[PDB]
């Protein structure tokens, strides 16, 4: 299944169908920090299993839903579950759901993700606002947009220097600041590795002599796929650990206590990012 | 269709039946940069649907032909269209025409290219006469050479330590001193961007601190087939933009842009490679 | 054919009704380094084509056994052969034989191959131990464990730091100074260049900066498969050439000149690898 004009427009009717709601917002959360979706108001969620063209989402199993509603007084859509380039789907099956976004009228994604600190002013536990990127599957011929180009979306050759948009940067950090926690904000550069293998201790030094503050396995992938078609992007990483101070003290990183930091700023996260649904322009 | 002897032995059969051409010189062209390629003299057209085993290329579109015929009073053959890897086509599909040109005759293959500046001397409308290169795709497992070793054309593991080959850098300055455009030719290492993105703000800061001087999206896949089995290899950049002043200014870039170099450039960039035709050994 | 749970534990029975020999040591050898295969004591040599699932190995040729038997009173399993990524082989494919050698009861493996010199004080015939990597398929989106994981043989989201053990490292280079050939041996962090082209000169002085001390087309998949699944592992690079005094020389590089410095050292490595092997823990 192709990622192009008909199929996406499948879906879209089939949504539209079923959920009377038209959203201009979009959100992915990263694991473990998607309680807002909990928390959509009028809520209609939709599997990924009836919607036409969607990819199969139960060899890695768990779950995979569409979640439309209202979150402060505005209409969303959420990507409940995992699409994940290290799971071996295809460019095709990634960038279908984000093209479904733009036929509702979304005009704006949100994006949280959990990354490991490059930069020695990062701690467990804060945050990163995503300025930019360094894509290594992209410069290695594995970009998401390898393949024909679907010209209904965009264009052949897309510019990303405007992917991750300043003035949504700029109200992230308001809220921080209203609120007493910007000492935890800071902003900087994602270094995507495709995964699934956590980057050693010797790719760790590497990224920071190429100029990289995180590093992580998403999010790059949908921003593309978002720029390429017109939408607009906030993508933040909570910080699990330093890999750098890991490296330097012979320290080792896991899934559980990457979910623990999860688990201890849920809340704030959850909090932050329903305050900026609320007062985006 | 794999790019094996058989195959590209029925091919070469094909084109030597129609055309009563023996090239020893082969020319591929960047797009806006083809006008050459219409004053090839007493020409003879064979588009690849008709030549055995050629790969189909009507998904992306637009032309796609053979050209045989003379220029300077040198016997060539030029490739017209665009097999380009960010496209989606294969390994095998790249590497089947130039394998062709080897069976035919050629011995010198001359490639012309559009690439983004990341040397701070370096300005809209210059040339870069390619020396060397980085090839993010071959470090990353998407190597042109991936497969089984077709041991008729080349060798299992070759060195790409002479793939551009020094005296014909040598002779296009000197053509460019005669004729008094010198002050726009430099020399430098072209980084392979996968593609189809234009390079981030970001990546691009990486390719300084890594030594590159330019960067573009095609040439070094037919490079190293070329190498492989010992055709000699001429490449020049011509440059749209300084990714590295757009970077530091927040100023985009586009095919549009990019294509309008291409038209200020062309006729220079013609009579050039015209003479150089002429006077190669 | 999948490297899951049911493939692996069909071969492994296929394995032990015909051999009687439970080994907790593996080895992997590079090519002109495997005399010591031939010196294995009651062995038995099982082809790969016998055994269930087990991959084909006849369009690249050569061999594929593997050997089981004893050295130094100890009961080792070593692949006979070659199963390299540039050949166009899967991670499928490269993950099962390891994860065999797991089910039957491997918990050490040795490995050997050839590399390129990058930090100045490497010279022809020294040996290297590695004490990290730099993987840039995997950074890339080319990981050997990019698909479903193998929840049996291990974790999502692997840990490498302690990828290359320690004690193991102190070892090897204890018997080189009880053979007063210490001189020769260095510890350093391994590049992975996907392959089948050397790299560039221009890719090795990147290599340079980026704090890599040899580079080669091998060794990390199978790394990563066994740090996976719980196998503690020794790897030794035999270095070539110095790539970088090459690329400041204008000297090139071939496969033959390659083959003769693994000649010059194959007997010291080979009584090297037999003590290391009676000795371990
Ligand atoms: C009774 C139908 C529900 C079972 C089901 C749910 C989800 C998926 C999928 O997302 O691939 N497949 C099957
Ligand atoms: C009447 C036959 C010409 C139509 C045509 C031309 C080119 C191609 C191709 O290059 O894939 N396919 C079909
Ligand atoms: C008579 C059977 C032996 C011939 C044979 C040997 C090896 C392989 C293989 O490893 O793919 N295939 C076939």
């Amino acid at each position: 299944v192709v990622a192009n004009y008909e199929n996406a427009s499948m879906a879209a009717d089939y949504i539209k169908r079923v959920s009377n709601v038209l959203p201009d917002i979009g959100i992915i959360c990263g694991s473990g920090l998607g309680k807002l979706i909990e928390e959509i108001e009028e809520r209609k969620v939709i599997p990924y299993i009836n919607i036409p063209n969607f990819p199969k989402t139960t060899v890695a199993g768990h779950v995979g839903n569409l979640v439309l509603g209202s979150v402060g007084g505005r209409k969303i859509v959420a990507m409940q579950g995992r699409l994940h380039m290290y799971e071996g789907y295809s460019n095709q099956e990634i960038a279908l759901p984000i093209r479904v976004m733009k036929l509702l009228g979304v005009r704006v994604l949100l994006i949280t993700n959990l990354a490991g600190g490059i930069n020695r002013k990062l701690k467990s536990g804060d945050f990163v606002l995503i300025k930019g990127h360094i894509n290594f599957p992209g410069l290695g011929l594995n970009n998401v947009l390898v393949g024909p180009n679907q010209d209904e979306f965009g264009p052949r050759f897309p510019d990303l220097s405007n992917a991750y948009d300043r003035l949504l940067q700029q109200l992230a950090l308001k809220i921080a600041q209203e609120n007493d926690f910007q000492d935890l904000v800071h902003e900087g550069v994602y270094a995507f590795n495709g995964g699934p293998t956590y980057e050693s201790p010797d790719e760790s030094n590497m990224l920071l002599k190429l100029g990289c503050d995180v590093v992580g396995m998403s999010t790059v992938p949908e921003v593309i796929i978002a720029c390429h078609c017109g939408i607009k992007v906030l993508a933040v990483s909570l910080i699990a650990n330093n890999s750098i101070l890991d490296a330097e003290n012979d320290v080792s990183i896991n899934h559980e206590k990457v979910l623990a930091v999860a688990e201890k700023r849920a809340d704030l996260l959850q909090m932050w990012f329903k305050e900026i649904i609320t007062r985006l322009p």
